[PDB]
């Protein structure tokens, strides 16, 4: 069995799939930055659809059950559906799931459903039309997603919601939005904005806590904590009393989880990272595989890169700001 | 002046253990089929005296450590404890002293340490039912004593908080009769989930009961509210009675492990450091370095150089050997 530094084992696989995105959020991909300007990966210097399965399988047989398909917002890459289908025919992969904008979901939904896709997060960072636009800068209205994430459940896919909160910004859609998907029986999560500060801690000035939104939200709702289904649940789950509908919490930052972590990631460039933070450029796997090699050279290449792994980039913030209370 | 080691983790605690000595044998610390007629405790000699902690104290100091605790073994049985309370109360950048206690000594000790400085003090108690607690510390001592000890160590002055750890199948049953009791005592109590790593070698939770667990058999007796963390990293989570306002206390030891806030050096009453609770080997030894003949500066380097290299993180591995042995 295949483990790290920290004693972590292999177990999901993010793959990004293109660095393009519909939208452009002030705090992902904001329009200063990203313009008219910017040049994107070229069609061939993302990986193939068949060297993403090729890179799944060789996981699979170290340990990765779970895949998350990301970008960008992975519903501008072309024939996703075909990805979707090889993916799902990799023997040891049990989970597929899907992060996304939703905007394409009428376009794109149907066909990923028919090659397997049962599960997507729908990321989407305020209920408020206006203010949803203001976040997203493409003149989007929160209610077209909002008939997006309905289509998707009504063509039988399961939606969960992520909405990352900052305290001058989205701090007051977090009573509209439970009330919401509460209603329709669909399980929302809010997550801790991550910033790091000059002083190389956390910075908690656009940062609401776990533990202050759940004093605002018990002031609204009358609520009851889940047990973590499996240990080394991330998130903190709680139920509405009266029809059991779960939400969830998201404790980014103040209380950091690396210790758990086994999530492998490979970028849309095609480069291998054991950590959604990182300063310079991965191995580049693109790079590798086309140049002949086997199965066997891949296999024994990501077995030596993740027994090299020792980050944790989000336990390092944690104790820096330990450190600079002093 | 701030020390870090290679989790970048600052030094701020100094757990300070005087004796190996104990009058209890509590089943899962010192059992008496270990601790029993033939065992061979520490010859006198070999403990540090108390010169030698508060020099080791001061330096420490001067590296950021601000907390002092005071254990053991059962550190009331440390003859002329008070003497190194006093000792330790004249050290700059101290700003905490704290014992902790199975409490049986404290109408004997208590206002000589008051005396001296002390003003903390945290008691375990791990049940509240007489013959619950003489099957757990072996040694015929019931509950109520401990209960008037702890009545006594308050009116003298001492701020009292008790901890309790639990076992499903041993104590669980104790959780509500003592938040009762001390509730109305005022007193802030903690529960503590039981550390116990299984043959595979994860985490047992066969007795385990979660943080989680605790909180809805909790909320079935009593309403309670979070009480959001004092500070950051703040370990224990809080909830208070909404009566009334009594806090009380529950550390997820191996439900939500923390090491990355942990800030811990430690001293054997063998005068050995450890950078963890849990160590399977001996630490560099700290009481043979001074009595050969160093200085405040090489003691003080030497210091610095076993927090730099410091790396334990015990917990944290036992977690994720955890999630990998789930396959
Ligand atoms: C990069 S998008 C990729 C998939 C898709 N475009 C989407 O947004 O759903 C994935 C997530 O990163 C999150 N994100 C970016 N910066 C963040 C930050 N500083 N703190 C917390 N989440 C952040 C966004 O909320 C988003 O849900
Ligand atoms: C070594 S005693 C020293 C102080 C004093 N003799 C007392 O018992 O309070 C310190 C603490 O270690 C705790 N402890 C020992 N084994 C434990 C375990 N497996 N899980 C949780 N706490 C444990 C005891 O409950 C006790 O409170
Ligand atoms: S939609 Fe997703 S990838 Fe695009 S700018 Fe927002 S968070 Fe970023
Ligand atoms: S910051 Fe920690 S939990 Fe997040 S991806 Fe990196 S190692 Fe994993
Ligand atoms: S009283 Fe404290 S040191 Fe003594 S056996 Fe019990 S837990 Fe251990
Ligand atoms: S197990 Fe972790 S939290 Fe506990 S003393 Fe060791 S390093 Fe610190």
């Amino acid at each position: 069995q295949i483990k790290d530094k920290l004693g972590r084992p292999i177990r999901d696989l993010r793959l990004s799939v293109t660095d393009r995105c519909n939208f452009r959020c002030d705090y992902c991909m904001p329009k200063e930055v990203f313009g008219d300007d910017f040049v994107f990966l070229p069609k061939n210097e993302l990986l193939t659809f068949d060297e993403m399965a090729r890179i799944a399988k060789v996981y699979a047989e170290l340990g990765v059950k779970k895949i998350r398909i990301t970008g960008g917002e992975p519903l501008m890459r072309r024939d996703l559906d075909v990805l979707i289908a090889k993916l799902n025919q990799i023997d040891g992969i049990e989970d597929i799931g899907l992060t996304t904008n939703g905007l394409l979901l009428k376009k794109h939904g149907q066909k990923l459903y028919d090659a397997g896709l049962r599960r997507i997060n729908v990321s989407l960072d305020a209920i408020d039309d206006t203010l949803f636009q203001s976040i997203n800068n493409r003149n989007i209205k929160a209610t077209t997603i909002l008939e997006q994430i309905d289509y998707a459940t009504s063509i039988g896919l399961n939606v969960k919601v992520n909405v990352v909160i900052q305290k001058g910004i989205n701090d007051d859609q977090i009573i509209p939005m439970l009330e919401y998907f509460k209603d329709k029986h669909i399980e929302i999560r809010f997550i801790e904005f991550m910033d790091v500060g000059n002083d190389n801690g956390w910075d908690f000035s656009k940062v609401v806590t776990k533990d202050e939104m759940l004093t605002m939200i018990e002031q609204h709702f009358e609520i009851d904590p889940v047990e973590p289904k499996y240990f080394g649940e991330v998130a903190k789950y709680y139920r509405h009393k009266d029809n059991g509908v779960q939400f969830g919490l998201i404790t980014s930052v103040s209380q950091s989880f690396c210790s758990t972590c086994t999530r492998a990631r490979l970028s849309s460039d095609g480069k291998f990272y054991g950590c959604l933070f990182a300063t310079v450029d991965g191995f580049n796997v693109k790079a590798f595989i086309r140049s002949g090699v086997t199965d066997e050279e891949l296999k024994e290449q990501f077995k030596a890169l993740w027994q090299i792994r020792d980050d944790r980039y989000s336990d390092e913030r944690t104790a820096q700001t330990v450190a600079n209370r002093q």
